[PDB]
C-alpha cells in the first residue's frame, strides 16, 4: 500500500500540464497512467496486481494501427487526468475511477476504420450495433476484459457502486462518437445560456461528461504545434488507407480521405478546427473555467494552420 510509483523530475512536472506529451517510450506508459490514478484518484483505489494485469490486457487489446492506438488511449486518459485535477470538487470519487478507465478503454480493439467505412463494407459489427458501432464495440471489449480472472479493478466496489461506475464507462466511450458530439454540444450551449445548467441533474453531468471525452479524444489539437503537426501525420495515414479501401469497394472517398488530395489537409483542418475543436473546448471552458489552457493551445494551432496555408510554412 505504501508503493508509490515516482516519475523523472521533468515528468513529475510536466504530467501536470494539458500540453504534457508522454513521450516515446512505451515501456514507460503504463507507469505513467498508475500514476495519474495514484493522484487523481488515491493508492487505494485499486489493487496494484489487478490493476496492472487490467492496464496490461488493454494495451494488449489495442492494435499496431498508425493512429488509434495504445499511444492514444494513454494520451486520453492523461488529458482526463489533467482535466480532473484542474476540477477538484466538482467530480466524486466514482467518476475519477470511471473516467480514467474509459479513456483508457474508448478505442480497444480499433481497426483504424470509420463506422461509416464498417457500414459501406457490410462489417459484421454494423449488424450487431447499428449506431455508434465501433463505439459500442469498445464498451464490448471493456467489460470482456474486466471478466478475465484477475482483472475486476472494481470488485471492492458494492453492488450499486459497480452498476454506477460500468454506466458512466458506457456513457463516456459512446459519447467518443463525434457523430454524437455535436447535438451534445448544442445543448450543452443553450443549457448554459439560458442558465438552465445544473450539475446536480444527472443527465446535465452525463452530457459534461460527454463533452470532456469529446475534448479528451480530440487532444492532439491541443499540444504544442510540433506534437499537433506530427499526430496529424498518423491521423491522416489512417484517413487515407481508409480512402483506399473505400475506393476498392468502388466509391471515391471524400478528399479528407483521399490520398490524391493532400495539397487540402491545411484547409480542411481550418474547418475542422472552426466546426468542431474550438466549439469544443469554448463549450469546456464556459462550463469549467479552469480548462482555459486547452482551449488557448487549440487557438494557437488554428493560427499554426493559417500560416501554412500563407505559404510561411
Ligand atoms: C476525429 N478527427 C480528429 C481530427 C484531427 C485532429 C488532429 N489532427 C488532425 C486531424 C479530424 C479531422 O481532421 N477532421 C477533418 C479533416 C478534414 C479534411 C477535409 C478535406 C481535406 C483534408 N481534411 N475534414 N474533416 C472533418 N477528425
Ligand atoms: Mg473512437
Ligand atoms: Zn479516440
Amino acid at each position: 500500500g505504501l508503493m508509490q510509483f515516482t516519475l523523472p523530475v521533468r515528468l513529475c512536472k510536466e504530467i501536470e500540464l494539458f500540453h504534457f506529451d508522454i513521450g516515446p517510450f512505451e515501456n514507460m506508459w503504463p507507469g505513467i497512467f498508475v500514476y495519474m490514478v495514484h493522484r487523481s484518484c488515491g493508492t487505494s483505489c485499486f489493487e496494484l496486481e489487478k490493476l496492472c494485469r487490467f492496464i496490461m490486457s488493454v494495451k494488449k487489446n489495442y492494435r499496431r494501427v498508425p493512429y488509434h492506438n495504445w499511444k492514444h488511449a494513454v494520451t486520453v486518459a492523461h488529458c482526463m487526468y489533467a482535466i480532473l485535477q484542474n476540477n477538484h470538487t466538482l467530480f466524486t470519487d466514482l467518476e475519477r475511477k470511471g473516467l480514467l478507465i474509459a479513456c483508457l478503454c474508448h478505442d480497444l480493439d480499433h481497426r483504424g476504420f470509420s463506422n461509416s467505412y464498417l457500414q459501406k463494407f457490410d462489417h459484421p459489427l454494423a449488424a450487431l450495433y447499428s449506431t455508434s458501432t465501433m463505439e459500442q464495440h469498445h464498451f464490448s471489449q471493456t467489460v470482456s476484459i474486466l471478466q478475465l480472472e484477475g482483472h475486476n479493478i472494481f470488485s471492492t466496489l458494492s453492488s450499486s457502486e459497480y452498476e454506477q461506475v460500468l454506466e458512466i464507462i458506457r456513457k463516456a466511450i459512446i459519447a467518443t462518437d463525434l457523430a454524437l458530439y455535436f447535438g451534445n454540444r448544442k445543448q450543452l450551449e443553450e443549457m448554459y445560456q439560458t442558465g438552465s445548467l445544473n450539475l446536480n441533474n444527472q443527465s446535465h453531468r452525463d452530457r459534461v461528461i460527454g463533452l470532456m471525452m469529446t475534448a479528451c479524444d480530440l487532444c492532439s489539437v491541443t499540444k504544442l504545434w510540433p506534437v499537433t503537426k506530427l499526430t496529424a501525420n498518423d491521423i491522416y495515414a489512417e484517413f487515407w488507407a481508409e480512402g483506399d479501401e473505400m475506393k476498392k469497394l468502388g466509391i471515391q472517398p471524400i478528399p479528407m480521405m483521399d490520398r490524391d488530395k493532400k495539397d487540402e489537409v491545411p484547409q480542411g483542418q481550418l474547418g475542422f478546427y472552426n466546426a468542431v475543436a474550438i466549439p469544443c473546448y469554448t463549450t469546456l471552458t464556459q462550463i469549467l473555467p479552469p480548462t482555459e489552457p486547452l482551449l488557448k493551445a487549440c487557438r494557437d494551432n488554428l493560427s499554426q494552420w493559417e500560416k501554412v496555408i500563407r505559404g510561411e510554412e
